[PDB]
């Protein structure tokens, strides 16, 4: 049935600024929570804002180097550091900029809270659209990333679930959760992605786990231009075999929006109906669910997206025509929700795509 819903959002994340140029734009959480408003979406949610994560929090993945460099950087005394930014790989991709450790606190703090939440069974749902943040290393910086807050939140999931279930359905692959899981049985991680000449230039087909974690990790390689029915016909199947092998009793969903039409970095063709389909699926088995951001890059999208992925998790209809909001004309022309994909070649052909499901289902046999 309908679920219990907690939202985590702090009002100060969408005035973090990476620079001029700079893909990431932490403002297109504050329009998603805008748009959300307007649709009144905050009736039906448990709002709750998140605490600042300690850099204590922190430490439980990642190393006391790394953190105590990312509270002490900043653009004012940048050139007292150019040795740990090359160590800790803070450069063009990840640039020092005002506030960053406090994005991180922020970003961090609404996956934990979450996660807290679900093991507390005070919810059936949390969603911290400011986390997902998943390149994040142990001690580096990678992909617009600093803290994993997926690591931490699954870390604290782990204290209540033996088994948890992370999906990933960002455009590019999932390394940094699945490197810091990968010789682990108590965490799956699937991640669905493009695949060739593209960041971060992992995610094989054949990288399946290590040692305790063989046939733990699960990789799904894709080309340019993937829509939303090919997309959906392997996804609801490779989380269904997963969900019946693996048994998880937790579920992580990293909802990045770059596998959306018209994305700004993405190759892919998905509508926000076939991205919101990736939620349907994973809601539908009733398991406790975090659901977390990540990228996208054409930040209206980004807000439509999410704002349905929401409404989605709540069982609530919103209409395609949206309300009027405080970035209203940032979704000109149309003014409208859902987006129509573009006429671009899928070049993942239907034979491929269940030749890809076929070696995975290969690999999901293998498990105990
Ligand atoms: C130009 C810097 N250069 C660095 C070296 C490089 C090439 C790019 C090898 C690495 C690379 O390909 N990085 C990826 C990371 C992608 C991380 C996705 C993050 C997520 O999964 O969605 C989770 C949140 C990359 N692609 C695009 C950029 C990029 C960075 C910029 C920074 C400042 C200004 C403009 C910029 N414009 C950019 O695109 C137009 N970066
Ligand atoms: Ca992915
Ligand atoms: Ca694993
Ligand atoms: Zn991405």
């Amino acid at each position: 049935g309908k679920k219990k819903v907690c939202y985590y959002y702090d009002g100060d994340i969408g005035n973090y600024y990476y620079g001029q140029g700079h893909p990431m734009k932490p403002h297109r959480i504050r329009m998603t929570h805008n748009l959300l408003l307007n649709y009144g979406l905050y009736r039906k949610m448990e709002i709750y804002r998140p605490h600042k994560a300690t850099a204590e929090e922190m430490t439980k993945y990642h190393s006391d180097e790394y953190i105590k460099f990312l509270r002490s950087i900043r653009p004012d005394n940048m050139s007292e550091y150019s040795k740990q930014m090359q160590r800790f790989n803070v450069g063009e991709d990840c640039p020092v900029f005002d506030g960053l450790f406090e994005f991180c606190q922020l970003s961090t703090g609404g996956s934990v809270a979450g996660a807290v939440k679900l093991n507390r069974q005070q919810t059936d749902m949390a969603v911290n659209w400011a986390g997902g943040l998943h390149h994040a290393k142990k001690s580096e910086a990678s992909g617009f990333c600093y803290v994993n807050d997926i690591v931490l939140a699954i870390l604290e999931l782990l204290k209540y679930h033996q088994r948890v279930l992370y999906i990933d359905i960002d455009i590019h692959h999932g390394d940094g959760v699945e490197e810091a899981f990968y010789t682990t049985d108590r965490v799956m991680t699937v991640s669905f992605h493009k695949y060739g000449e593209y960041f971060p230039g992992t995610g094989d087909l054949r990288d399946i786990g290590a040692g305790k974690g063989k046939y733990y990790a699960v990789n799904f390689p894709m080309r340019d231009g993937i829509d939303d029915e090919s997309y959906g016909q392997i996804f609801k199947p490779i989380i269904s075999k997963v969900m019946e092998m693996y048994q998880p009793s937790a579920v992580v969903l990293q909802c990045g929006a770059d596998s959306l039409s018209g994305d700004r970095l993405g190759c892919f063709n998905l509508t926000v109906k076939g991205h919101a389909k990736c939620v349907e699926v994973v809601k539908t088995f009733n398991l406790p669910l975090l659901m977390l951001g990540g990228g996208g890059y054409t930040i209206r999208n980004v807000a439509r997206c999410w704002t349905y992925e929401t409404a989605v998790a709540l069982d609530c209809e919103i209409p395609n025509e949206l309300p009027y909001n405080d970035y209203f004309e940032y979704f000109g022309p149309d003014f409208k929700l859902h987006i129509s994909p573009s006429n671009m070649t899928n070049q993942n052909t239907p034979e491929y795509m269940e030749k890809i499901k076929q070696r995975l289902f290969e690999n999901l046999r293998m498990l105990p």
